[PDB]
């Protein structure tokens, strides 16, 4: 059916490191389908299509750049879609991206700031009919905490909470959080438990106490509305 070419690709980022919904180095391609002339995002090894999303305006539900904690030379692009099914998580290497974009004549060309790469991709998101938030730019916040025995990072976006990235990744809409309640107050940490309107309950443990301030305001504001 579809053929990806130099003449129909909007842009291609080589060798991104995908975590989910599978762990493999792949290529990110935005292109206009020859089949019906509409935008398609796809991930490829060589020329095997590992994953494709279509009608981006309908099917990308949310997309965002999140920081890789402790690793500023990297960033995550995170996306939730119903393709034609877990979230997509990619790690892009900031300097390697800047390079690719330069060799592709997209950046001019001793520009150093990776944020320009981000801006470009976000602009493509727009032409291509969806959007990507970028809420952590140098407020939203994240923190390390545990789910059961395994560490993870919990992200407070403006309209979502993401806990990842070991299986399963979890995504919540602020709308669906009925309440957050605080338990297990030790001398150093405390615990937070979310309950989804749809009954379900999640427990995040060893949140360091210096985080409470933030997590409160967030839950204050989100409930005052």
């Amino acid at each position: 059916m579809d053929e990806i070419s130099e003449t129909n690709t909007i842009f291609k980022l080589e060798g991104v490191s995908v975590l989910s919904p599978l762990r493999k180095k792949l290529d990110l391609v935005f292109y206009l389908s020859n089949v019906d002339g509409s935008p398609v995002i796809t991930l490829l090894k060589g020329n095997d299509r590992e994953l494709s999303i279509y009608q981006l305006n309908k099917n990308i539900k949310m997309a965002s750049f999140l920081p890789v904690p402790e690793k500023p030379n990297l960033i995550y692009l995170f996306m939730t879609y119903t393709s034609c099914s877990e979230p997509v998580v990619m790690t892009l290497n900031k300097e390697n991206t800047l390079n690719q974009f330069k060799n592709l004549g997209l950046l001019d060309s001793n520009v150093t700031d990776f944020e320009k790469c981000v801006e470009y991709i976000r602009k493509q998101a727009i032409l291509t009919g969806f959007k990507i938030s970028n809420p952590f730019v140098n407020n939203s916040f994240h923190l390390q905490c545990h789910r059961g025995t395994k560490e993870g990072t919990l992200y407070f976006l403006p309209d979502h909470i993401i806990f990842g990235f070991k299986k399963p990744i979890l995504l919540f809409d602020a709308s669906d959080i009925e309440s957050i309640t605080y338990s297990s107050i030790t001398r150093l940490t405390f615990n937070a438990s979310l309950v989804t309107k749809d009954g379900e309950k999640y427990e995040f443990s060893m949140t360091d106490q210096t985080e409470y301030a933030k997590i409160d305001d967030y839950v204050k504001r989100k409930q005052m509305k």
